[PDB]
């Protein structure tokens, strides 16, 4: 179920058919830890979101050869030394629906997005920025304020130290049925092994607007930054089929 892995000797150089954009490294770096090719993801004391003055983690965004703009997995392994501080949370990555805002605490009728996030105590959830103006019969999936978790209870302290903690996420656009949206897009999480699936989403207001890339962004919060200096270990991103 495998259609690529991104090869992180190409990350700055275009990431070969991921067609990787937009990286900021930061005070990250692509080496070797335990016998993998990784992202070094730096963290410093006070980094977070832009409200927060300290440097920390890295991005980058991906429109893969093969992308299935209807249907579509990433994943990714993380390791976290014993000692990290999780805070309250913060983000790993997921996929952008359409165009337009959908993170940031900005929605837009466009654009939608389906994100990772961590947890205290290394939980993880489903986190969700749905599209302005459109209808959800999900309770609480609004466009407004922050993002939408789902999961919370499924995943508690699921990452764990000192292993390579794997990770997918899933997105399914809805249909359309002469136009109207249906109601019947779907996300899911997969945290080492285990998996939660959220059905009935609207991703999109129109069959134009369907899964546009893969945005990595991982930080702390919010709103609490990283406690600490401190660094975790990210490999083997891949790009999978909606099982």
């Amino acid at each position: 179920n495998v259609i690529s892995t991104l090869d992180l000797n190409l990350l700055t150089k275009g990431g070969g058919s991921w067609n990787v954009d937009g990286v900021n490294m930061k005070k990250s770096a692509v080496t070797t830890f335990d016998g993998k090719r990784v992202v070094k993801a730096v963290y410093d004391k006070n980094s977070g979101t832009s409200a927060n003055p300290g440097v920390g983690g890295f991005s980058f965004s991906a429109v893969p050869d093969g992308l299935n703009k209807n249907a579509i997995t990433f994943a990714w392994e993380v390791f976290y030394p014993k000692g990290f501080d999780f805070a309250r949370g913060g983000k790993h990555g997921g996929t952008f629906i359409g165009h337009g805002a959908a993170s940031g605490y900005q929605h837009s009728k466009t654009g939608a997005s389906n994100r990772i996030m961590w947890q205290e105590k290394g939980g993880v959830i489903d986190y969700i920025y749905p599209p302005s103006d459109l209808k959800q019969k999900i309770p609480g999936l609004d466009p407004e304020g922050h993002g939408i978790g789902f999961f919370q209870d499924d995943f508690k302290n699921a990452l764990k130290y000192d292993v390579w903690n794997r990770i997918e996420i899933g997105t399914k656009m809805n249909t359309f049925k002469n136009g109207i949206p249906q109601l019947d897009g779907e996300s899911y999480v997969i945290v080492n092994g285990k998996k939660e699936v959220l059905k009935r989403i609207n991703w999109s207001r129109s069959p134009d607007l369907l899964i546009s890339r893969f945005d990595w962004n991982t930080f702390f919060g919010g709103p609490l930054p990283s406690p600490k200096n401190q660094v975790a270990y990210f490999t083997n991103f891949q790009m999978k089929k909606y099982e």
